[PDB]
């Protein structure tokens, strides 16, 4: 999907600037979608909305990881000047990949771990 991929960007403080301002242009869209959803299963709590809530969450969750790595990909070397703080505190939250980068093993018993806590 062109929305949730990113494309081609350059390493460089305007390459960072193009970044930021093309990340709204998908975010937006994405956030929407699953806080719509969840706010419809929120307010109809009928079974057909968790599907959909699942699924916008799931969806939400691999476009973050994509920007994500791709951020990380493109900017980690560079991650210290920027001239910008604005710019700056946009590339500190996308960088931040969190559980992302375990391996699919390890990613999975991770998701598990905090299942199984839960229940
Ligand atoms: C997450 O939880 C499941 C379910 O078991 C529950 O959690 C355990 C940690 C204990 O507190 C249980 O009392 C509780 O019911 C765990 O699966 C359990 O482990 C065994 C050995 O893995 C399961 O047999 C197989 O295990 C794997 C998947 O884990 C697959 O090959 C099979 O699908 C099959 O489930 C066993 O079924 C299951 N026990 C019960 C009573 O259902 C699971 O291991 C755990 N995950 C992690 C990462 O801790
Ligand atoms: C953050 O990203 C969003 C998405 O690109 C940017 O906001 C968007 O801004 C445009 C105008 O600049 C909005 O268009 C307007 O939308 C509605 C359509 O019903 C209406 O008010 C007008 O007819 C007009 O077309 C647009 O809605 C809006 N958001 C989205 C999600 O499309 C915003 O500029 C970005 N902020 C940055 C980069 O700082
Ligand atoms: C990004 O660059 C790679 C370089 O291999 C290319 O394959 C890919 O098509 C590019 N993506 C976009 C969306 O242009």
């Amino acid at each position: 999907d062109p929305g949730l991929q990113p494309g081609n960007f350059s390493a460089d403080e305007a390459g960072a600037q193009l970044f930021a301002q093309s990340y709204n242009s998908s975010a937006e869209q994405v956030l929407f979608q699953s806080v719509a959803a969840s706010w419809a299963h929120d307010t109809n709590i009928t079974a057909e909305n968790a599907r959909r809530q699942e699924e916008a969450a799931l969806l939400s969750q691999e476009f973050a990881e994509a920007w994500g790595q791709k951020a990380k990909e493109l900017y980690e070397p560079i991650w210290q000047n920027f001239t910008d703080p604005q710019l700056r505190r946009i590339i500190g939250a996308v960088r931040t990949l969190g559980s992302a980068n375990l391996p699919l093993a390890k990613r999975q018993q991770y998701n598990a771990l905090l299942s199984n806590m839960s229940r």
